């Protein structure tokens, strides 16, 4: 009934590669940013493919809905291809949606928000604060 992925991500979370809210009616997986693309990128880096991977494992098993939603820090590090931090954050939760539904092959199972610095979880004042906030948060939804 409930979605949970805890139970399937227990490597990821004790090396605090993820961190999994198990809820009453969702399954949040958060991702930081720099465990999945390089600096001001939103191509997940080959050698972290294995990290969404694990998660669409999970996902194979919990038959829900799923929503991605990117964030981004107040500093931005604009380039031609991503221009703001907005864009960056859209780029980066779309291409997670993306790389998920071709794994597990659910069409329109997966769909993605990019929300800037709209919905911090830390402070942008330290380093390690912007850290946290540029993140994906990965909801499945009860199967």
């Amino acid at each position: 009934e409930r979605p949970r992925l805890a139970r399937f991500l227990a490597d990821d979370i004790k090396a605090q590669r993820v961190a999994v809210e198990d809820a009453v009616d969702r399954s949040v997986v958060t991702i930081r940013g720099d465990e999945l693309f390089a600096s001001a990128s939103a191509s997940v880096r080959d050698e972290f493919q294995p990290l969404l991977l694990r998660i669409a494992d999970a996902l194979r098993k919990v038959k829900g809905q799923v929503l991605v939603t990117g964030h981004s820090d107040n500093r931005p590090i604009a380039t031609l291809r991503y221009p703001s931090n907005w864009k960056l954050s859209q780029a980066r939760a779309q291409e997670v949606a993306d790389l998920l539904g071709a794994t597990t092959g659910d069409a329109g199972r997966f769909t993605a928000e990019g929300r800037s610095d709209t919905e911090p979880v830390a402070t942008n004042a330290s380093a390690e604060g912007r850290a946290r906030n540029r993140r994906v948060e990965i909801t499945v939804f009860a199967e």
